[PDB]
């Protein structure tokens, strides 16, 4: 296999404006195929990026600042990986839409699956509104990340290389002196199976495909055999003898990672999805789903010198291999300090969510359950109810709803709702075979609470096999129409989405 920590960790350039003032920033981003060598010893790899970059550029802004990016598509007619033709029913075949996934944004530019467009806008989906999308960013400063979100071709999209970090800095953060500039370094973790020729393989159907199957079909999962941090393979980063923030984005398409660091060092964690917990959580490991992120602080200061790596324990289709997933990046603590460690690891960031007091508007039970298609194939669905089917999920603009998940399957389902972040409640265990012979939900344990990790704001919640999940979520600041989904994108596209209408009656 491909020779681990030959290669430098790359760092994306922050994405320039096209034009900015006080009242406005205005940004471009061109979707373009490109070719990137993605290890030393592999000829370069034909990919789709933003502005021809994989990662994209990194986008950073401040909270409240007004700022508008034109997503632009000049990808081919043609794409490069295996399309299914069976999950969804003139049409141009490469159809994009960028969704700034965490941001609080208005609905036509959220990247609504059905708002797509195809090159220079030339064919747009039946939701398509504006080529200009607005972010306002009124929300809490946090690691967000944008990707493609079009109609059944997510996981295809992104798996080609559409990803990248969008950072939001609110001022007041500023007095907490948390690492910055260059000690504060997005990690986005992606893998991928690449042949020998250095393309990007993705299946074209399940091994060993059944004969009533269609080609290409989709598959229920992907799991990459090389693991890759901001866009190289198995990559090192020389690091100074000091504290560094790192901005851990999982911006893979079904692997769940769980980090840790091969000396038994700590991480310490400062944020959530949503942005920064209230206190500070020393932590050995931690478990990060896809569109998971963890804002989190690595100390170097006592480990000059060394080479550390980033460990990963979760298996994906099988154990863990120690020569291959079983790594996601090296440290090398060799670089010489630039100037005096100032900032700080402080216990105390921000309030707690548990703070505000909202009245419960509504309890929506919700399970995670799906059915088969005339090919055998699962197809996999939020509350036995196709995408294309009547909206259900219909909140009223303002109010706090708990939603009560409940996943009677053999695996972890990533849940994203748009536009909010919400609190974690609690996880209940439940007896499967007795809810899928009667529908009765009858509980084998206790609730427990969420982890000191799960007491901030997350958006993106891993909602485990025989478990009842409670988020309590408010619905706003705007109305309009948004998407709830699995973020295992194989899920995702076939067919584990729904609209969420949140209404201004
Ligand atoms: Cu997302
Ligand atoms: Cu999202
Ligand atoms: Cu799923
Ligand atoms: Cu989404």
């Amino acid at each position: 296999t491909l020779e681990k920590f030959v290669d430098a960790l790359p760092i994306p350039d922050t994405l320039k404006p096209v034009q900015q003032s006080k009242e406005k920033t205005y940004y471009e981003v061109t979707m373009e195929e490109c070719t990137h060598q993605l290890h030393r010893d592999l000829p370069p790899t034909r990919l789709w990026g933003y502005n021809g970059l994989f990662p994209g550029p990194t986008i950073e802004v401040k909270r409240n600042e007004n700022v508008y990016v034109k997503w632009m598509n000049n990808l081919p007619s043609t794409h490069f990986l295996p399309i299914d033709h069976t999950i969804h029913h003139e049409e141009p075949e490469v159809k994009t839409v960028v969704h700034l996934h965490g941001g609080v944004t208005p609905d036509d530019s959220d990247g609504y699956p059905e708002a797509w467009f195809s090159k220079d806008f030339e064919q747009t989906g039946p939701y398509f509104k504006r080529e200009v999308y607005h972010y306002p960013n009124q929300q809490r400063g946090a690691i967000l990340w944008y990707h493609d979100h079009a109609m059944a071709l997510t996981r295809l999209n992104v798996y080609a290389g559409l990803v990248g970090a969008y950072i939001i800095h609110d001022p007041k953060e500023k007095r907490l002196k948390l690492p910055s500039d260059e000690y504060d370094v997005p990690l986005l973790i992606t893998d991928r199976t690449i042949n020998e020729d250095g393309s990007l393989f993705y299946p074209s159907a399940p091994e060993n495909p059944s004969p009533s199957l269609p080609n290409p079909s989709i598959v229920p999962a992907f799991c990459g055999e090389t693991i890759l941090v901001n866009g190289k393979v198995w990559p090192y980063l020389e690091v100074e003898p000091r504290k560094y923030r790192f901005r851990v984005i999982n911006a893979s398409n079904t692997r769940t990672y769980n980090l840790s660091l091969d000396n038994g060092g700590d991480f310490i964690q400062i944020g959530s999805d949503g942005g920064l917990l209230p206190r500070s959580v020393k932590l050995n490991s931690f478990s990060l789903a896809p569109a998971e992120r963890y804002d989190i602080i690595i100390d170097f200061t006592a480990y000059e010198g060394e080479s550390i790596i980033l460990a990963n324990s979760a298996g994906c289709g099988g154990d863990v291999n120690p020569e291959t997933d079983a790594n996601i990046m090296q440290f090398r603590v060799t670089k010489p300090l630039a100037q005096k460690d100032e900032s700080r690891k402080p216990k105390y960031l921000a309030s707690y969510p548990s703070v505000q007091h909202e009245r419960i508007q509504n309890i929506r039970t919700l399970k995670l359950a799906g059915t088969q298609d005339e090919y055998g194939r699962p197809v996999l669905l939020l509350n036995n109810k196709r995408w294309h089917d009547p909206v259900t999920e219909t909140p009223k603009v303002g109010t706090t709803e708990i939603w009560s998940i409940i996943n009677p399957t053999r695996g972890t389902h990533p849940i994203h709702l748009h536009l909010v972040s919400f609190r974690v409640l609690d996880r209940r265990p439940f007896d499967i075979a007795r809810y899928q012979e009667s529908g009765e939900l009858s509980y084998t344990g206790p609730a427990v609470p969420p982890p000191p990790s799960e007491k901030g704001w997350k958006d993106t919640i891993q909602a485990h096999a025989g478990e009842v999940l409670r988020i309590a979520a408010t619905f706003g600041p705007y109305s309009g129409r948004y998407v709830w989904h699995c973020h295992i994108l194989e899920h995702t596209d076939y067919d584990m989405m729904r609209p969420m209408d949140i209404t201004d009656p």
